[PDB]
């Protein structure tokens, strides 16, 4: 249903703009070095906002493949979660995001809105699920013709019984450890479906969880 | 015929007002963003000023968001209810204890206000879900402070009947026109036209409805309202 989708949707991007509105506040509204840089990205998740409160109420249409820099847009999409990081209430490097992108760049056809909706979700899990905190590992990587993204954390695990249930609608796994609706990984399956590629997880109940997206490349 | 009809447009014109509810602060942080973004950042006397307006903006939607998650939840069947058997006045009067606290600390005090309080003198051990109906009483409070004239008298009451826990919370503020006495349950009605989502007290009516009890408001415009709350008592 549309406002349950768009009010999951929401909180991420809401979370990155109030971080960046607050990096300026604190000051960085001073430094000519970065204060462009900042405002340019609160205008860019303004706007993303706006056109997906459109979107999700129109399905109530377009789903706008583009041929894009994987590489950059990972990267974005990462830069706004160290923000978020910078900001968050916790000690100074009690989560660390470690990036390790191939060289080269990797041009895939994607949705741009969608797909950053299911980096989203997954980066926000991989933080969520990490309570006691650690290391956020990107990788992005080409091979047998799959553009391969994963996402591993050293949070709480899952279950081996709840991997295959993980990604379906309302499923939350339920032991010890807060979450919400367990709507964000059966959106992002959606997406990635859509885009004509896979998700799946593997993961260890004490150590940690890693996720794997995959498109095609050519 | 007319009944599942009457659901499918009040769905409808709750999911076109949630649409029109996010977009609005959206577009006030645009305009303060692109004029941040066109020069207004190198400028000391408008960029602070400007900043702390799409913070503000910022705040009002990510509660927005959460009320409307709350309400999704509970539309769902998801939402966890969880009753115990609770001391009902130790409860309320924590709940008073809070808001006169907060008062106690010179603001200073934009508005003074007295919350008095006229409890029954039996103790009431009642199921309820503690953490979801303090929710309840605390949007009600925030409420009867915020429409209470300068000086005014909250008075709160909890009385049973042989059949009823009841509770009231009454103010002396402009209270609510007739037409609106069921209206103002409605998602996103507010009487008025700053922050406040109108989202409030459709979680409280439809928290109360999970608890198995009722809620309601009297007004007369002029006087100030009294809301109550019943709960099945034994
Ligand atoms: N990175 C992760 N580590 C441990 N558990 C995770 C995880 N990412 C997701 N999960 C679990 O999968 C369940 C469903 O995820 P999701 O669809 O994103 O739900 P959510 N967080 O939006 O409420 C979550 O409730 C959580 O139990
Ligand atoms: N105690 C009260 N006195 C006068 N009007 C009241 C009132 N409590 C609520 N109202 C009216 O009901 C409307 C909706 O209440 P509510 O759902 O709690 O709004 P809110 N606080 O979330 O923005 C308010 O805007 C107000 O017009």
């Amino acid at each position: 249903q549309f406002v349950s989708n768009v009010s999951h949707e929401l909180r991420t991007p809401l979370t990155s703009l109030r971080s960046y509105i607050e990096a300026l506040s604190d000051g960085a509204w001073k430094d000519p070095e970065v204060a462009p840089g900042f405002l340019k990205v609160t205008q860019e998740e303004t706007d993303r906002m706006i056109r997906m409160i459109n979107e999700l109420l129109s399905l109530s249409t377009r789903v706008d493949m583009e041929l894009v820099n994987i590489n950059e847009m990972f990267n974005y999409v990462l830069d706004r979660f160290d923000m978020i990081l910078k900001k968050d209430d916790n000690p100074a490097k009690y989560y660390t995001i470690k990036r390790e992108f191939t060289k080269r760049d990797l041009w895939v056809e994607i949705d741009t809105d969608k797909f950053t909706q299911v980096l989203d979700n997954i980066m926000n899990n991989a933080i969520k699920y990490s309570p006691d905190g650690g290391v956020v590992t990107c990788r992005l990587l080409e091979t047998h013709n799959q553009v391969i993204i994963s996402i591993s954390d050293q949070g709480l695990g899952i279950p081996r019984a709840d991997l295959g249930h993980v990604f379906d609608r309302f499923f939350r796994v339920d032991k010890a450890r807060q979450g919400g609706t367990g709507l964000g990984l059966a959106i992002s399956k959606e997406v990635v479906q859509m885009l004509g590629g896979r998700i799946w997880v593997d993961s260890v109940e004490g150590k940690g969880s890693t996720f794997y997206i995959s498109l095609p490349y050519e």
